[PDB]
């Protein structure tokens, strides 16, 4: 695949735009693990799939039974790493670029996590579009986080739900999201 659009998805808590902390997310929000699962699996030609891609560490944190993400060409990269298909759902890769070169048949990108990743790649030209959910709470103070985005988003305009839903296809976007104490919304962001 030479010079795909490639996207970010990730759920962040506003407005310091914490992600983790001690290497696990600092939430359980059974909707929004559902709208990762469709947004990342979905696709609209016929004999595809989508790609995710990932650093190793956010490899590791999923439990060794529930890798690879099913239905999804799943894309490690480390820096220690050839590059090397290992069967038909996973590869290992130095470079995101170099990962690519070793596909065919995937409709969409996705990079996945984790922080090195994000706040690496959010400088690569290949990367269009962030898929953002923001989440809010009413003391972002209490919640212990440690692993921060550090995106330029003055570069990035996000865009009406109208452009969202077109991006999602049939995926059902609910508003105001809450679970707990926790309240989101998903959105989408393109460059200036
Ligand atoms: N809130 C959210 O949506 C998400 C949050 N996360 C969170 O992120 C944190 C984990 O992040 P982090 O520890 O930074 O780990 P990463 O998942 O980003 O893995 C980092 C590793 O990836 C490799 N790597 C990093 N950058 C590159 C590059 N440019 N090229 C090639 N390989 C590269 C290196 O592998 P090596 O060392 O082998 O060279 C590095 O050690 C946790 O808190 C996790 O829960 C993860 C996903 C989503
Ligand atoms: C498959 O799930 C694994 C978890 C954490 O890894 C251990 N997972 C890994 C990446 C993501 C994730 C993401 N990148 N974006 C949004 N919006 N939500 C997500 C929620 C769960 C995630």
């Amino acid at each position: 695949m030479l010079k795909p659009n490639v996207a970010i998805i990730v759920a962040a808590l506003k407005p310091a735009l914490g992600i983790g902390y001690k290497g696990k997310m600092p939430w359980r929000l059974r909707k929004e693990i559902r709208y990762f699962k469709d947004v990342t699996t979905r696709t609209t030609k016929p004999n595809t799939r989508n790609a995710v891609i990932m650093g190793r560490k956010t490899w590791e944190s999923i439990p060794q039974k529930f890798r690879p993400l099913p239905d999804r060409l799943n894309i490690i990269l480390s820096r220690s790493y050839e590059n090397e298909i290992i069967d038909d759902n996973i590869i290992h890769a130095s470079s995101i670029e170099s990962s690519l070169n070793l596909v065919s048949d995937v409709e969409r990108v996705f990079i996945i996590g984790g922080a090195e990743i994000y706040n690496e790649l959010i400088n690569n030209s290949l990367v269009s579009h962030l898929l953002i959910t923001e989440i809010e709470h009413p003391s972002p103070e209490s919640i212990e986080m440690d692993t921060f985005l550090k995106f330029p988003l003055e570069s990035w305009t996000k865009q009406p739900k109208s452009e969202l839903q077109k991006f999602v296809g049939d995926t059902v976007l609910e508003d105001d999201i809450k679970e707990g104490d926790f309240t989101y919304n998903y959105t989408l962001w393109t460059r200036k």
